C-alpha cells in the first residue's frame, strides 16, 4: 500500500468522512491513530480496521481543547514513533438561525471546533512533523469554505477560515518538507441525512449537478490522494469534491 | 450628500481606514457614530468631523466584547434614533510567527477581534436594521481574505471568515432590505507604516502592480459606494481595493 | 459631474447595459462615443442622451472586426481629441445547446464578439491612452465569468476569458496610469420580461437572493464608479453586481 | 491497473505533460491513443509506452482544426471500440508582449489552440462518450486560468476560458455519467526551462513556495486521479498542482 511505514492521525474518525478516511489510510498500510470525542464510536472504528487487517489505535480528544490536541499528538508519537500524515476532520454543523438571531455561545462553539480545533491540530502536527523530517496535512473544509450556507453563518465562517489557514501553512512550509491542502465536500450521505423528508432530500440533491449526494468514501479517496506522495507538488490548495455544486 | 440623514456606525474609526470612512460618511451627510477602543483618537475624530461641517458622536467599544457591541448599537439608536449603515472595521494585525509557532493566546486574540467582533457587530446591527426598515453593512476584510500572508495565519484565517460571513449575511437578508458586502484592501499608507524601513516598504510596494501603496481615502471611496444606494444590486460580494495585488 | 471633460467610449450602447452606461457617463459630464452594430438604436441612444443635456456622437462598429475597432478609436480621437474611458460592453448570448451539441459556427461567433472584440477594444484603447496620459477601461463580464451557465458554454468561456484578460491588463499597466477592471452582472430586467407570465419571470428570480433581477442602471452605477477617480486604487479586479447570485 | 480496459485519448502527447499523462494512463492498463501534431514524437511515445508493457497507438492531429479532432475521435473508436477518458492537453505559450502590443494573429493562434482545440476536443469526445455510456474528461488549464501572466494575455485569457468551459461541461453532463475537470499546473520542468539562465530560473522558482519547479509526472498523477473512478464525485472543478504559487 502507498502509505507503508507511515503514521497517520485522523480527528473525528468515529463516523462519516473521518471513518472512511481512517479506513483508506489503514488499507494503504498506514498505522492510524483514530481520534474522536466518542469512545464507543472510536473503539468500534479501531476494531473494524483491525478486523480488515490494518494497524490502528484509539486516542480520545476534543479538538476545541488545545491541551487535548497537543496530548493527542504526543500520544501518537508514543504509540507509533512519529507522525507523517494528519487529517483534521472533527467538526460540527451548529445551530441553524439567521445571522442576526445567531446565538453567541452557538457561534463560539462552532468556531472553537471547526476552526480553532483545526488550527490546534495543525500547530501540534507541524511541531511534530518538523522533528521527523516532514509530513502532509489535510484540512477538512466544505463547499462552505467558498459559498454561503444560509442559516449556518458560523459553519461558513469557520470553513472559510480553514481555507485561509491552509493557504498560509502551505505557503509558510513549502521548503520544510510539509504540505497542507484542504478538501471541500458538498453534502455527503450519512444516517442523519436519510431522516429528512423525501422532498427536502430531493431539494438538496437538486443543488448537485451530479443528481445525487456524495459518499464518505468518495471524500476519502481525495483525502488519501492529497495525503500520499502522488500529490507531491500540491500544497496550500483547496480541492472540491462537490458533485458540481459550486460550478453553478 | 448621497447619505443625507442616514445614521452610520464605524468601528475602529480613530485612525487609518476607519477614520477615512467616518470622514467620507460625514461629508456625505450621514450622522456618524465614531467608535474606537481609544478615547483620545475617537474624540479627536469627532471634533475633526464636526470642524469640517459634519455630524458625529464618539462611543467607546472593544468589538471583541459582545456586550459592548450590543451597547454601541443601542447607544447609536439613543443618540440618532436608528441605524442605517455600519462599517465593521476594527481589527489588529497580531503576532507574526510560523503557524506551528503561533501563540494560542495570540490566535484567540486575532480571531476575537477580527472575526468575532465583526460577527457581533453584524448581529446587533442586523437586529436594529430589521426594526428601522433595513440598512447596509460593510465588512472590512483584506486581500488576506483570499490570499495568504506568511507569518500572519490568524489574520488570514479571520479575514477569510469575514468574507464567508459576508456571503451568508447577504444571502440570508436579500429579501429583508439589508445588503452586506466586504472590502479587500491591500497594503495602505498610514503613519503606523513609518516603523517599516525603506527596504521593507519597497518590498510591500513591489507586490502592488500599481507601484505604490493605497491611501485610506481610496479604501473609504469603495466603502462609501457600497454603503449608498448606488450599489443597490450588490450584496454578499467581496470587493478588492488592492492596486492589482491579487491579479497575479 | 465626476467625468467632466473626459472622453468615453461605450461599445454595444444601443440597448440594455451599454445604453445605461452611456447615459450614466453623459449625465456625469463625459463626451460619449456611442457605438453599436445597429445604426437606428445607436442614433436613438445619442438623441436620447442629448435630450437630457448630454454630449454624445454615434460611431457604427462591429467589434469582431479589429479594423473597425481600431477605426472606432481613431474616430473617437477625431471627434473629441482623446480617449480617457472605455467600456467594452458589446456581447451576444449565442445558441443554447449542450457543449457536445454546440455549433462550430455559434462557438466561433460568441468567442469572436465577446472575447476577441473585447481584446480588440482594449488593444486599440490602450494604444491611444498611452498617447494621452492614460485612462481607465471597464470590461463587461458576467457572473458567467466565474460560474457556469448550462447550455451557454461559449458565453461562459468568453466571459471567463474577459476576466483573465482584465487581470493581465491591470497588472501590465499598473505603473502606466491605466486601470482596467471587469464588471460581473447577474440576470437583468429587459423589456420582454414584463410580457411573460408570472412563472417565467420567477424562474430566474429565485437564483438571486435579493428576490428580483437587476436593472441595467444598477450595473451602470458600478461601471461609472470603476470609470472615475473614486476607484483610483482598483485595478485588475472583478466586481460583482449580482444580487447575491454567486454568494451561494 | 486502475484504468484497466479503459480507452484513453491524450492530445499533445508527444512530450512534456501530455507524454507523462499517456505513460501514466498506459501503466494503469488503459489502451492509449497518443495524439500529437508531430508524427515523429507521437510514434516515439507509442514505442516507449509499448516498451514499458503498455498498449498505445498514434493518431496525428492538429487540435485547432475541428475536422481533425472529429477524425481523431472517430479513429480512436475504430482502433479500440469506444472512448472512456480524454485529456485535452495540447497547448502553446504564444508571443510575449504587452496586451496593447499583442499581435492580432498571435492572439488568434493562442486562442485557437488553447481554447478552441480544447472545445473541439470536448465536443467530439462528449459526442462519443454519450454513445458508450459516459466517460471522464480532464482539461489542461494552468495557474493562469485564475491569475495573470504579464506579457501573455492571450494565454491567460484562453486558460481562463478553459476553466469556464470545464465548469459548464461538468454542470451540463452531471446526470449523464460524464465528468469533466481542469488541472492548473504552475511552472513545470521542460528542456526549455532547464536551459534558461541560472538567475531567471531562480526568479521563477522563488515564485513557488515549494522552492522548485514541478515535474510533468507530478501533473500526470493529478490527471490520472481525476480520470479514474477514485474521483467519482468530482466534476466541474479546477484543481491546482502549483507548488503553492497561487496561495499568496
Amino acid at each position: 500500500g502507498i502509505l507503508d511505514n507511515k503514521v497517520a492521525l485522523v480527528t473525528g474518525a468515529g463516523s462519516g468522512i473521518g471513518l472512511a478516511v481512517a479506513h483508506s489510510y489503514a488499507k494503504e498500510g498506514a498505522k492510524v491513530i483514530v481520534s474522536d470525542i466518542n469512545e464507543d464510536h472510536g473503539n468500534k472504528a479501531v476494531e473494524d480496521i483491525k478486523a480488515q487487517g490494518g494497524e490502528a489505535s484509539f486516542v480520545k480528544a476534543d479538538t476545541s481543547n488545545p491541551e487535548e490536541v497537543e496530548a493527542l499528538v504526543k500520544r501518537t508519537v508514543e504509540i507509533y514513533g512519529r507522525l507523517d500524515i494528519a487529517c483534521n476532520n472533527a467538526g460540527i454543523g451548529g445551530e441553524q438561525a439567521l445571522a442576526g438571531d445567531y446565538g453567541l455561545d452557538s457561534w463560539r462553539k462552532v468556531l472553537s471546533i471547526n476552526l480553532d480545533g483545526v488550527f490546534y491540530g495543525c500547530k501540534y502536527e507541524l511541531e511534530q512533523m518538523e522533528k521527523n523530517g516532514g509530513g502532509v496535512i489535510v484540512n477538512m473544509a466544505s463547499i462552505h469554505g467558498i459559498v454561503a450556507a444560509p442559516l449556518s453563518s458560523a459553519y461558513t465562517s469557520a470553513k472559510h477560515a480553514v481555507v485561509g489557514l491552509t493557504k498560509n501553512i502551505g505557503a509558510e512550509y513549502g521548503q520544510k518538507n510539509i504540505r497542507c491542502n484542504a478538501v471541500g465536500p458538498a453534502y455527503i450521505e450519512t444516517p442523519l441525512l436519510e431522516s429528512l423528508t423525501k422532498e427536502m432530500k430531493e431539494a438538496l440533491i437538486s443543488k448537485h449537478p451530479m443528481g445525487r449526494l456524495g459518499k464518505p468514501e468518495e471524500v476519502a479517496e481525495l483525502v488519501l490522494f492529497l495525503s500520499s506522495e502522488k500529490s507531491s507538488f500540491m500544497t496550500g490548495g483547496y480541492y472540491l469534491v462537490d458533485g458540481g455544486y459550486t460550478a453553478v
